[PDB]
């Protein structure tokens, strides 16, 4: 059978409208699913939503709407960006489905019976405009008595906390901590790079793991304890599990977790690297489950005062770059301009230049180019390929071949900007070929139509590559790129057909009538 592969985005909190720093997130794993899915994979994709807490509680009010009237419409609007992103999510996750709540419930259950869990009284310091809870020890400028700590502020901010109290159940996770570093030695690319490793054991493991408060009694929105109905379950018991619930783990059909389950990439922005590489291996731990194989952290998305924040608004919203310019283009900027080790600015201008210099001018040229040269020189019959007979077809049906190479490196790296990089060298250099072999001196005289026939075929096999090698990345140009040369064989879409240079052995007739590949 096929070797599964299970991938996650983080399920996002619908506390406002998504941007397109969610829409980086969701496009990686769609380009990781559509690779694995075209190397054979049986491949998994999950996406959700994060839909309880006091925040949601807030806006639900606020708009006068029910928490589920709010939800249900906040959702919809996020599905239809997923469709209108082209998206292979499998499936979609929301916490306030039953499926989700039923585990929630059974695995704090569990926790509580095995001891794991046990009650206590949470003590924060929270401050109103960071909308953050800190511990006493990272707050600033410390107000003492007795010696104990009684006052402070905001390390972020500088507005002064409150001291905040509540009856609370805590899961001790120390006592998972040796455990989770064998863990980290005997998985060594779990978490990347050595840093981030280095990073995760010095600031959080080394000085303790402290007890990790999993429940509130302040507020009623989330999932309630069995055994204890004023508890709600918090963040990290509620949002951590939808990886496994949405596969059925605890379900009248566990069939989805037992081929998945443990996800081979957990995908998500830096900040929270932590929780998923501590928390949630000893969350696993303590249910006597596998643990994921590897946790993807990417950068984040910039603008020119800060992160990309929903709440902060300094937004840019994928639906208006996809209405302006296209499906196509926004995937493609968000892959190429952005490479996931760093954090970059958006800028419309960088947008704009990416897409009209790389995909209609260089790619899009370089089709209805070629198209049309077929069309006026063979009347639209592209002579089948025979073998490297120009001078220079030597070494570039070896550059094809370095590129597939090459860019199969990357991609399984998760280099995705140096693989795309890595694709447009060989799409420009189709385009220099067009400009080194003249094909217009050589249709003057009859004497070189079969060297004009084979200069036709290498442009053809050459955008042939290109397109396969774009079918992760780009949803709409591929399939229109084989539409218009008339490539019908569902063979030749695939990265097989590419060990082999020269796979047109008979004749083709192109389209007659071509069009933009772009927008
Ligand atoms: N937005 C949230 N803020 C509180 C997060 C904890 C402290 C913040 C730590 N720093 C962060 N920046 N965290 C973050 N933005 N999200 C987050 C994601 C995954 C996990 Cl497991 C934990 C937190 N919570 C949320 N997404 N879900 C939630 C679920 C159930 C209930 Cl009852 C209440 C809330
Ligand atoms: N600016 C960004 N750059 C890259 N990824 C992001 C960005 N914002 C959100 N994401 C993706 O969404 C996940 C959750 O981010 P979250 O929604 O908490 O950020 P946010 O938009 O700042 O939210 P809030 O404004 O409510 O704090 C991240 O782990 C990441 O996968």
């Amino acid at each position: 059978a096929k070797e599964t592969f299970y991938i996650t985005t983080p399920i996002y909190y619908p506390s406002g409208n998504l941007h397109i720093g969610h829409a980086y997130s969701t496009v990686a794993g769609d380009v990781i699913a559509r690779y694995k899915r075209m190397q054979g994979y049986d491949v998994r994709y999950l996406t959700g939503t994060d839909e309880h807490g006091q925040k949601i509680q807030e806006k639900a009010q606020k708009a006068g709407k029910t928490e589920i009237e709010y939800l249900d419409e906040m959702i919809a609007g996020i599905k239809q960006l997923w469709a209108k992103l082209e998206i292979s999510n499998d499936d979609f996750i929301r916490t306030t489905e039953e499926r989700h709540k039923h585990v929630v419930e059974q695995v704090f259950e569990r926790l509580l019976k095995q001891g794991d869990i046990y009650l206590g009284e949470y003590e924060g310091w929270y401050s109103v405009p960071d909308e953050t809870y800190y511990t006493e020890s990272q707050l600033v400028d410390p107000q003492y008595e007795n010696g104990k700590i009684i006052g402070g502020k905001s390390p972020d901010s500088g507005h002064e906390v409150e001291l905040v109290k509540e009856e609370s159940y805590f899961f001790n996770i120390s006592k998972y901590t040796d455990r989770l570093l064998e863990f980290y030695d005997q998985n060594p690319d779990f978490i990347q790079p050595p840093s981030r490793k280095n990073e995760m054991i010095n600031n959080f493991i080394k000085p303790g793991l402290a007890d990790l408060a999993v429940s509130r009694t302040s507020f009623n929105w989330g999932v309630h304890v069995p055994s204890n109905p004023k508890h709600v379950v918090y963040v990290w018991i509620d949002a951590l599990v939808n990886y496994i619930s949405a596969l059925g783990y605890l379900s009248d059909d566990e069939s989805l977790f037992n081929k998945y389950w443990p996800a081979d990439i957990h995908l998500m922005a830096k900040e929270i690297v932590r929780f998923h590489s501590i928390i949630w291996p000893i969350l696993l731990m303590a249910l006597d489950l596998p643990l994921p194989k590897k946790v993807f952290a990417h950068g984040w998305i910039l603008m020119k005062d800060g992160k990309m924040s929903k709440s902060k608004g300094n937004v840019v919203d994928p639906n208006i770059l996809i209405d302006r310019y296209g499906l196509d283009a926004t995937r493609y900027y968000l892959m190429r301009e952005l490479p996931f080790g760093s954090d970059g600015v958006f800028t419309p201008e960088a947008f704009v230049e990416r897409t009209n210099f790389d995909l209609a001018n260089d790619l899009g040229n370089l089709v209805n180019r070629t198209i049309s040269m077929v069309n006026k020189y063979f009347d639209g019959e592209l002579p089948a390929y025979q073998g490297p007979l120009h001078e220079l077809d030597e070494e570039m049906e070896a550059m094809a071949l370095e590129t597939v190479k090459s860019y199969t490196e990357s991609m399984e790296s998760l280099q995705f900007s140096v693989a795309l990089s890595t694709v447009w060298k060989f799409i420009s250099r189709t385009n220099k070929y067009i400009d080194e072999t003249t094909p217009w001196v050589l249709a003057k005289d009859d004497s070189q139509k079969d060297m004009l026939g084979n200069v036709m075929a290498h442009l053809v096999e050459n955008i042939r590559y290109a397109a396969v090698l774009l079918r992760p990345f780009l949803t709409h140009a591929p399939k229109e790129i084989f539409e218009q040369l008339n490539i019908n064989n569902p063979q030749f879409m695939e990265f097989s057909s590419l060990e082999q240079y020269g796979v047109l052995n008979e004749s083709i007739m192109v389209t007659g009538q071509p069009k933009p590949i772009f927008p």
